[PDB]
């Protein structure tokens, strides 16, 4: 066991191993608060997140366990993973606080889009890394469901990691079937989001800046056109059908025109991502093999995940059970 020291940072007591020096608040945090720290073992600056009421309720407790399970599993260059996890608690009886340690990235993609005029090469590299992480995430049977610029961490090298918890958002990036509810969806909900992100990096404009869920659907249809018969048949909802069909039939736009000036290989890929029919959307694995990424794609360096046990997602457990399982995950942790 490490020696711990305590320090008040913005009205809470942080208690961390002496390994972690010079804690400096960098943001928050739905969910938690994050400091930058100097890792004396490695000589690298890291992110330390103190969780924030991790066992408040059953929902918090399960979210907490999910953090430990996800982050201990994620082992990929373009996906957030765990450098360390600790608690000052000796024994389960005392177990109340959880700290996560991960790479300190310094900026998110929203910061980059708003400041920098990105070249085509930047868009190639950035989207390539997202798709590479996403291939890995999807191979573990995980759907992100909230891919957006603020959930994408980027360093000065333009290296990128996908995160689940941010610090533009969120309905702008959301697949149409999610806002129709549907239930009940596939992995390509994430591919829709990638298309929205990619479009935005190319043009410097939000592709579908809806004011609400209903405006969002309008804007999507403007671009992609009214669904054909084979798609309209699948919509159970009468009011969704009336809304869709009452929009005075929209012709699919010429993506060539909407994205004029863009690399035509970028446009071709966007057409394959931003398809209404989620069955017909390109997968992450297929997208990596698209010609747009010819300069980056290496089929021998786009790995998949070890199988991931998320049967826990099924369970309705008590707080102390989630807590005890989380505690077990903290104790069994082996660093990279
Ligand atoms: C909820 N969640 N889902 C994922 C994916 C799907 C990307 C594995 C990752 C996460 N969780 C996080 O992104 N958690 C997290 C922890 C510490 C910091 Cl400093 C920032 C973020
Ligand atoms: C803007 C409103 C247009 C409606 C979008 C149509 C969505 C089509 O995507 C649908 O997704 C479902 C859930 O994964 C699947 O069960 C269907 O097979 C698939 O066709």
């Amino acid at each position: 066991r490490p020696t711990f020291y305590r320090q008040e940072l913005n009205k809470t007591i942080w208690e961390v191993p002496e390994r972690y020096q010079n804690l400096s608040p960098v943001g928050s945090g739905a969910y938690g608060s994050v400091c930058a720290a100097f890792d004396t073992k490695t000589g690298l600056r890291v992110a330390v997140k103190k969780l924030s009421r991790p066992f408040q309720s059953i929902i918090h407790a399960k979210r907490t366990y999910r953090e430990l399970r996800l982050l201990k599993h994620m082992k990929h260059e373009n996906v957030i993973g765990l450098l360390d996890v600790f608690t000052p608690a000796r024994s389960l009886e005392e177990f109340n606080d959880v700290y996560l340690v991960t790479h300190l990235m310094g900026a998110d993609l929203n910061n980059i889009v708003k400041c920098q005029k990105l070249t085509d090469d930047h868009v190639q590299f950035l989207i390539y890394q997202i798709l590479r992480g996403l291939k890995y995430i999807h191979s573990a049977d995980i759907i992100h469901r909230d891919l957006k610029p603020s959930n994408l961490a980027v360093n000065e090298d333009c290296e990128l990691k996908i995160l689940g918890f941010g610090l533009v958002a969120t309905r702008w990036y959301r697949a149409p079937e999610i806002m129709l509810n549907w239930m009940h969806y596939n992995q390509t909900v994430d591919i829709w989001s990638v298309g929205c992100i990619m479009a935005e990096l190319l043009t410097g404009r939000t592709l579908f800046p809806g004011t609400d869920h209903i405006d969002q659907l309008k804007l999507i249809l403007r671009l992609v056109g009214t669904p054909g018969a084979e798609l309209l048949k699948k919509i159970s909802s009468e009011s969704a059908r009336n809304y869709i069909q009452s929009l005075t039939q929209m012709p699919k736009m010429n993506f060539a025109n909407v994205f004029i000036g863009a690399n035509p290989l970028a446009v071709d890929l966007l057409e394959k991502m931003l398809v209404l029919d989620s069955d017909k959307r390109i997968t992450a694995a297929q997208a990596l093999a698209h010609a747009y990424f010819a300069q980056y794609h290496d089929p021998d360096d786009e790995p998949v995940a070890d199988p991931y046990d998320q049967s826990f997602e099924s369970r309705d457990l008590l707080i102390d059970e989630w807590k005890s399982l989380t505690y077990d995950e903290v104790i069994s942790f082996v660093p990279p």
